């Protein structure tokens, strides 16, 4: 579980979304796994506005932040679940690394920020739903 909380959005993995989430849907994008909802309270969180491939990431599992190197953002592939049908996801990026079910929501931050969210795992590979592109978010 996690989120992101910058100005009067919340951003949270789209499969996660609580009935208030939706709600006070702003916008959600299955292909991204990504849902963004209204709040009456303030968030401070800064986004980064870059193109860092190096930064840390929360691993709820290991209760524990891990560097880590991560690819540019793109349309990869993931399986079925629960939640959706087998599909590729876009805006996604992978590093090497920890991650279980729970991990999801999980931030990835680099200097300039927070990056993204943790969307995907398994196989020693960690997958972050990309957030940079979304300038909106800070206006
Ligand atoms: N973005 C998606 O489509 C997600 C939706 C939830 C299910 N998906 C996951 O990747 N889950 C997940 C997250 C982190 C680590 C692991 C897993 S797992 O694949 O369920 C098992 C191996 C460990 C795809
Ligand atoms: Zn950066």
């Amino acid at each position: 579980s996690g989120a992101i909380y910058v100005g009067n959005y919340r951003v949270v993995n789209r499969h996660l979304a609580t009935h208030n989430d939706w709600a006070n849907l702003v916008w959600e994008d299955s292909s991204r796994d990504l849902l963004v909802s209204s709040t009456t309270a303030q968030g401070c969180d800064t986004i980064a506005r870059c193109d860092c491939q190096t930064g840390v990431y929360y691993c709820s599992s290991r209760r524990k932040h891990y560097p880590v190197s991560f690819s540019k953002p793109s349309l990869i592939f993931v399986e079925a679940s629960e939640y959706y049908p087998a599909r590729y996801q876009s805006h996604l990026m992978l590093a090497v690394g920890h991650s279980e079910p729970g991990d999801c929501g999980g931030i990835l931050r680099c200097q300039h920020g927070v990056v993204g969210i943790v969307s995907t795992g398994g196989n020693g590979l960690v997958g972050f739903a990309d957030v940079r592109d979304l300038l909106w978010l800070d206006e």
